[PDB]
């Protein structure tokens, strides 16, 4: 059980913790916990039957295995939390997995590492899903680059009022409220992630920190 | 609460699920967390009362803050999920702090992916390691940030010491745990990006080091 109130500032405390930044709580740790969980297993259940191209015994196909894990592409630096959490369920769960990392910023800074994922399943772990635009980049780059089985998308959070292009993920944890989000990975000016509970930000606090770091 | 003992295979067994490619338990999850926790309540009391150079205002110092918070490197891979889980602490402890991440490899080291951060010039700067071993890499990790960066003073966080490992001077300034001098899996440590997503870590059976020879 989380305690939520405002002080007398009319400021959001949670278990004792005041959030003057924020505008609303979403989603408590506990709910997000559950469901990043809840997922975990959906993502093990549909993952741990399927077959891909085999690079540990030198061909053909072979069952997901630790010899032939699932790849997962994190997209940092956004979803870093959200993966560290993720992958620890996915083993609880007995999904055979490896991660590797691709930074995009708002352009490409780091590229994948792997340069064995032709004929490989491949899921990415973004942090959410909002105009669509910066995960239609990703997953074209990703299927030109290395050339997929299957290449799909597991997301913590789906703002389905952003949308600007089409775009579904295969898997979503939370669905988020049509504001700015900030907490769990959500971030101003790289402020406010390590928060363990995910809140709306309010209004014009976005320029809060203008200074580049 | 952990169970740890062996099967009738003579296998590790931890809460009920068997790790056959380990020799031995170092620290399950609970003691893990714990110790994070307790350097995360050693980092805040330190930086907490510090000032630097104050970006924010354009002014000369200030205290670290929101506005000004300390800056924290992560060196990829092996330390994204212990940086995860130190991050949230060091958020309950109430320490202002940003991530950014590079990454290091050897052929001989070479920067594989640099930081992002461009002004941290009079910055206090802790970097977050997975482990110091022969201490090599956070050597050469430590003489490259401090002089591209010329920050107000650098300092070391690692998850795990391995005290018989060192063949150059090294002792960070945050250590959460001390491992054997063995070959440690788990909690982010890796066999070719395997055994990352274990909740504990453990020392590598020797025959197990080369199980998985092909390129990811
Ligand atoms: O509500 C939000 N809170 C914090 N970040 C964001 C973003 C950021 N923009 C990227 C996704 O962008 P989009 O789907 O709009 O192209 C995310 O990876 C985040 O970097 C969109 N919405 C939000
Ligand atoms: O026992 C270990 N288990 C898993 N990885 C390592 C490493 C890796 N080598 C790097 C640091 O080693 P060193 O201090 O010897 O230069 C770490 O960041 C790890 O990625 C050293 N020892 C170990």
């Amino acid at each position: 059980v989380h305690v939520v109130s405002r002080n007398a500032e009319g400021v959001i405390v949670v278990d004792g913790k005041a959030y003057p930044m924020a505008e609303e709580l979403v989603a408590t740790e506990s709910v997000i916990q559950r469901s990043i969980k809840a997922v975990a297993k959906q993502i093990a259940d549909f993952y741990r039957p399927l077959s891909h191209r085999d690079t540990h015994g030198g061909g053909g196909v072979a069952p997901i295995s630790d010899e032939n894990p699932l790849i997962i592409i994190s997209v940092l630096k956004g979803s870093y939390i959200f993966t560290a959490d993720m992958v620890r369920y996915l083993g609880d769960y007995g999904l055979p997995h490896v991660v590797d990392f691709l930074r995009v910023a708002s352009q490409l800074l780091a590229e994948t590492q792997f340069k064995a994922l032709r004929g490989k399943h491949v899921l990415i772990l973004e942090d959410i899903v909002d105009s669509g635009k910066t995960l239609r980049y990703i997953l074209d780059k990703v299927q030109r680059e290395h050339q997929p089985a299957t290449l799909k998308v597991c997301v913590l959070a789906d703002k389905p009022g952003g949308r600007r292009v089409t775009m579904q993920p295969d898997f979503v944890c939370l669905t988020v409220p049509n504001k700015y989000v900030i907490g769990y990975g959500f971030e101003v000016n790289d402020r406010f992630r390590c928060f363990r509970h995910i809140f709306t930000l309010r209004p014009g606090e976005a320029r809060r920190y203008p200074a580049h770091l």
